[PDB]
């Protein structure tokens, strides 16, 4: 590496940072994976119980 | 060995000592070396990030 117009030097290293990402929640595979094809989804709910019954 | 002149002394050996020598940071084997050919050393970094990707 050149140092001054008269003079030289020796290059070392390089040293590089970047910030950390996260993965905590995707190690936890919590959320399953659907491919599609539209845009547009759909999604059903049937709920069902029961009451009481009263003397007569 | 002879005393004064004319008599005799009984020799009881040598007895000697050093001081103390600190190698406890050293032997943790920390520090890199490097050899290179000029007075003048110089150094890079590079920093590196990501971006917040929106919606459109």
């Amino acid at each position: 590496m050149q140092n001054g117009d008269f003079q030289i030097l020796d290059y070392t290293g390089l040293i590089s940072t970047m910030p950390r990402v996260d993965t905590l929640l995707q190690s936890m595979n919590l959320f399953t994976e659907h491919f599609g094809r539209t845009t547009v989804a759909r999604i059903e709910r049937l709920d069902d119980g029961a009451g009481d019954i009263k003397a007569v």
